[PDB]
């Protein structure tokens, strides 16, 4: 067992350059991370660099990080990403529509991504917990289940807050065993990741994955 | 009237329908240049301001990170225009610019311009807070060659906003042929006037009501 297989090696900064993407993918091969998460402009490069690393998936983000574009654009960006080599996509919900109880639009928005990814990529639904009430977190997860998503995910990392154990337990309670639960945003050390795992997370989104795995190895050394 | 140069902007991820209604009625009251809303709200803003052709509907493209593909930016532009947008603000591929990949930066801008061709103004956000002085110059030059209509300082989601020296640099590059928009950090009339005196022809802000109410 190793925590690295549950970590999405993420780098989504707007000023990210090619040399940083190359290093991220090489780190993913060395540590056997679950995936690399990069912005859609880097999907083609990540897929080429990891073409012989089948256990390391290419993940990208859709309608990210604001989630306030139309369902038609989110589906097009999903299909475009899959053509470029993405096998996982993390979409952001329409938070405003969720605030307005426009549940049919929130679900159709998620379903547009799911339909474009059908049979080709996992879809993770970022509900952006730092912006939701307790009832909205539950409603968003229920819409993700009804839409056929594979994962519910806490945070973009670009909002006010990140993953909390209480949110993860809430999300795991709604989706049960049928969908994965991803803790992202603010997961900085092994203590953070293990707390999310205990709360019910099955995938960790982080940028410090190397420091997290090295902390795991240090528990075995003198 | 400085109101005619202000883009009444509200791009928060948790923005709700009642806030867009308040945004549009404020713009139709003060005759702002435009409202700037995320693409999900374009169709609503276009109908709320159908009887105010002087107030355009502006939306944002590949916003705010600029790190999606040119084909997606073009689709989002075409989709935004179909929904009622007549001005689009796109974010450059910053990583491509920092990597000297000038053909991709220009092709990326070019994709939005061709989608908007004859239907909408294109504003190119160069995100000055992440750019060296030379990259700021190169970004404007690539905007001119691709056929954009404006150069814009900031997305409103970075660590820095418009500065007078940045506005003057961009104005010197594009001259009179393209507009210069100061966005991010402008909160009063004194800031707005400082950007305009530096060469800006459009102001992006959220406190446009407080700015115009200080024109006494």
């Amino acid at each position: 067992r190793s925590i690295a297989q549950m970590i999405d090696h993420t780098l989504l900064k707007p000023n990210t350059t090619e040399d940083q993407i190359v290093k991220l993918c090489e780190e993913a091969k060395e540590y056997s991370f679950a995936s690399v998460c990069v912005n859609p402009t880097w999907v083609a490069l990540a897929a080429q660099l990891l073409k012989d690393a089948p256990d390391v998936k290419v993940c990208t983000v859709i309608g990210f990080p604001l989630g306030a574009t139309t369902p038609e654009v989110k589906a097009f960006e999903t299909t475009n990403a899959i053509e470029n080599g993405a096998t996982e996509v993390d979409m952001v919900i329409n938070i405003g529509a969720l605030k307005d109880k426009q549940y049919e639009l929130v679900g159709r928005d998620i379903q547009a991504v799911v339909k474009a990814a059908e049979g080709k990529a996992l879809t993770k639904v970022i509900i952006e917990t730092s912006l939701l009430t307790e009832e909205e977190k539950k409603a968003a997860c229920e819409l993700a289940v009804k839409a056929g998503a594979d994962f519910v995910k806490t945070s973009t990392g670009f909002s006010g807050g990140g993953a909390t154990a209480e949110d993860i337990a809430l999300m795991r309670k709604v989706v049960g065993p049928n969908l994965g639960v991803l803790a992202s945003g603010g997961v900085r050390d092994l203590s953070d990741a293990k707390a999310m795992i205990d709360a019910g997370a099955t995938r960790i989104g982080a940028s410090a994955g190397v420091a997290i795995v090295n902390g795991e190895r240090s528990e075995g050394s003198y």
